[PDB]
């Protein structure tokens, strides 16, 4: 089973605790390290954040430690306009010019392969996205006759039915791809006014539409498209997305006024790493949607729908059941990395529970 876990760029601007730089990394957890993101200027790929090279070089001297560790670099990404991605991949010069660019990176900065991001393709990326793919693997392989090893492609794709059918062409992309992670925890898309959780595993019984909103549809959906079970990997989310209630209701249904208070150290309305929602639990009611097997927390008027280590070690048992390749965690650096925050002193509590799970067999 594979553990393919992302590592974000900007987390080492987080104060105190919340800072987190690729030292944190405990090199035999994961099996897979994505490092986030790479950026697109004058067609070719290339560095987003001043100081990459060195956390590039950082992350990727854990394979000292751990020799079968692999690392990749992500392009795209949400801040990441797709319409960029959209203009490059349009026209086959400025397509095979990126292309032509990327394995001479990977090599200099240590990495085993390129993972795409592109968020999200429309109705008419579709065909530029297989030609991409395609081009891409196909670029790989004939880099590998200079006599080293193979560099890995994948792909982050959405989990949503109607994204799904939009703009990918699954079965195509699936038979040039190393493996394919799905993006099912962005369910309850920014837009609505009511609360919800954002990663349900089942669809929840009580409750008629937007049943496609669930990992278990998402992944049977994969496989009814043509994606190979042993190419798929599950996304599964270690932050929460919260919401400041308009009301004091507080079950399914419950009205909202907006997204949650921003958390001490990420700073961002809407979303709290899981170290943060360790904290925050402290004189919160929980809750757990038996049906979707997903928790909750309230307190006051602010509403949290997250996962914790059994809603992880479930998603996994899930996963192993429909025989998928793996799991795909987001991100390492919004789990409890420091082991201090979270009760237990473990270190990645969440990302453990995900590898104890897979490891049983
Ligand atoms: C599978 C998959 O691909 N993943 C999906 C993700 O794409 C989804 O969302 C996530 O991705 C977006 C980016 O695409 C991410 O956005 C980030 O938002 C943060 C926090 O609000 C930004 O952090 C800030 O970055 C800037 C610079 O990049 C920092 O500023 C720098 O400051 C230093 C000094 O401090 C200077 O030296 C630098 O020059 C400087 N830059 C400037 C401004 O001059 C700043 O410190 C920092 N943090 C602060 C103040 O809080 C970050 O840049 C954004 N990301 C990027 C790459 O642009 C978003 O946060 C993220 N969401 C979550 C919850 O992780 C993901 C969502 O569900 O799921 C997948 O589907
Ligand atoms: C990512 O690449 C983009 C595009 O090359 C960079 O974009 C900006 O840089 C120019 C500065 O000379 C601006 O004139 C452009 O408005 C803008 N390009 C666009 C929007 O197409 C950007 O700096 C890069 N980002 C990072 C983090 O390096």
């Amino acid at each position: 089973y594979k553990l393919i876990c992302y590592y974000t760029s900007w987390s080492q601007y987080r104060e105190g605790d919340g800072s987190c730089f690729p030292d944190a990394i405990d090199p035999f957890l994961c099996t897979h390290v994505i490092y986030s993101f790479a950026n697109i200027s004058n067609n070719e790929i290339d560095t987003w954040e001043w100081n990459d090279v060195t956390l590039y070089d950082t992350l990727n001297t854990l394979k000292n430690r751990n020799p079968k560790l692999k690392t990749l670099l992500s392009v795209g990404g949400w801040n990441f306009g797709p319409e960029r991605f959209s203009k490059i991949a349009s026209k086959t010069q400025s397509r095979r010019t990126f292309i032509k660019s990327v394995p001479p990176f990977l090599r200099t900065h240590g990495f085993d392969g390129l993972d795409l991001a592109w968020l999200y393709p429309g109705r008419r990326d579709k065909r530029h996205l297989t030609a991409l793919v395609k081009e891409m693997k196909a670029e790989f392989a004939r880099e590998a006759q200079a006599g080293t090893e193979r560099l890995l492609l994948s792909a982050a794709v959405s989990a949503g039915k109607i994204a799904i059918d939009r703009g990918y062409d699954i079965a195509q992309i699936s038979r040039h791809l190393d493996f394919i992670s799905l993006l099912t925890y962005d369910f309850h898309g920014a837009w609505r006014q009511t609360v919800g959780h954002h990663s349900p595993l089942f669809r929840g019984n009580s409750d008629a539409s937007s049943r496609f909103s669930n990992a278990d549809y998402a992944v049977s959906y994969m496989l009814r498209l043509g994606a190979p079970a042993n190419k798929l990997v599950m996304g599964i989310p270690t932050f929460g997305r919260s919401f400041t209630l308009a009301s004091s209701k507080t079950d399914v249904g419950a009205p909202i006024s907006g997204p949650g208070i921003p958390g001490r150290f990420t700073k961002e309305k809407g979303i709290l790493a899981y170290y943060e929602i360790c904290d925050f639990l402290h004189g919160a009611t929980t809750h757990r949607f038996r049906d979707q097997q997903v928790p909750y927390a309230t307190k006051g008027n602010q509403w949290v729908a997250y996962d914790d280590q059994e809603s992880v070690k479930n998603k996994a048992r899930y996963l192993k059941n429909r025989q998928l390749a793996g799991a795909m965690v987001w991100a390492l650096d919004l789990d409890d990395f420091r082991g201090t925050f979270c009760g237990q002193n473990l270190t990645f509590p969440l990302t453990s529970a995900v590898k104890d799970v897979l490891a049983r067999v």
